[PDB]
């Protein structure tokens, strides 16, 4: 009969693992994900049904002093997600004490408190030497949270978290029609999405970071085989070259891992052709981050 409806911010400073979470709340990828520290670039919403309940999970940029444009934007998204929503997951690296950026988000949350539930979930216990250190250490910067220390790899933890926040939600009609997909976003931002991550994890430096990509077709072919033609931008001539690499090795092994996670993700043959740009200092153009779908 009666049914549960809410939004459910997660947020933290970069790399202590909310896409990694949102994807096992969800069970199915449609986050990147990456060990480099700032792969999150735009709100994105995770659709979970469960029974007469559902949450939308909004995945968000990790908090930090912006640097550029594009970090503006990124700002502006978390701004924007902890706007309206049933409960905020504040998700903290329990193998380290607090850093400057997890106390730049308590400060963001201190509105909140006492008006949306605030879950601080610590992460990655897993490979924490001292979390209990840790998580005392973090609750003391905003005690009203809710603290709790698990693996976002670990399905029986986040299998609780799940139960917990879906018995938060409020009274109210369905936000996405109960079999609508498990994630608010194109095929084409999903696959594109899967090449950066493949892309930030085999670059170093300030290459990562200035990486941009854009599927510009995608189509039937072969025999059962997807077509997918992607482009990766770099921001200047330099990294063009580092990103294709010798006799073009780099951008083969970005391009062949990229084909294997989605061969493996859809289940289907991939095709995937990719080519390198240069999109001069987009960081930094309003235009460039439009077409690139940094919009706001
Ligand atoms: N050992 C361990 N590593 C984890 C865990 N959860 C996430 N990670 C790792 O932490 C790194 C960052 O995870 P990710 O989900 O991209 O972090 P994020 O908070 O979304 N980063 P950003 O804000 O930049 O988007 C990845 O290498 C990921 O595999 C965990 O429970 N245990
Ligand atoms: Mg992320």
């Amino acid at each position: 009969e009666k049914t549960y409806s809410g939004f459910v911010a997660i947020v933290g400073k970069p790399n202590v693992g909310k896409s990694t979470l949102l994807n096992n709340l969800l069970g199915v990828k449609v986050a990147p994900i990456s060990p480099r520290p700032q792969t999150t670039r735009k709100r994105l919403r995770g659709i979970l049904t469960e029974g007469r309940r559902q949450i939308v999970f909004v995945d968000t940029p990790g908090l930090h002093k912006p640097m550029d444009a594009l970090g503006e934007f990124m700002d502006q998204e978390v701004y924007e997600a902890l706007a309206d929503v049933n409960a905020v997951v504040w998700v903290v690296d329990l193998r380290h004490p607090p850093t400057p950026e997890d106390e730049l988000v308590a400060r963001a949350l201190k509105p909140l408190v006492g008006k949306v539930p605030i879950l601080l979930v610590g992460n990655k216990l897993d490979a924490a030497k001292y979390p209990e250190e840790a998580m005392k250490a973090y609750h003391e910067l905003l005690p009203e949270a809710e603290p709790r220390m698990l693996s976002a790899l670990d399905e029986r933890q986040v299998a609780e978290l799940k139960a917990d926040l879906l018995a938060l939600m409020p009274e109210g009609p369905f936000f996405y029609p109960e079999d609508y997909a498990k994630s608010d976003q194109t095929f084409g931002e999903w696959v594109a999405e899967i090449l950066r991550e493949e892309a930030m994890k085999r670059l170093w430096h300030e290459v990562p970071y200035a990486v941009a990509t854009k599927v510009e077709e995608v189509a039937e072919r072969e025999n059962g085989v997807l077509y997918i033609k992607a482009i990766l931008y770099v921001e200047r001539p330099s990294q063009k070259a580092i990103v294709i690499g010798e006799g073009g090795r780099k951008i083969k092994e970005i391009g062949q891992a990229t084909r294997k996670q989605l061969e493996a993700l859809l289940g289907k043959k991939v095709y995937l052709d990719l080519e390198v740009k240069v999109y001069p200092d987009w960081r930094k153009d309003p235009e460039a981050l439009r077409e690139l779908g940094y919009r706001s």
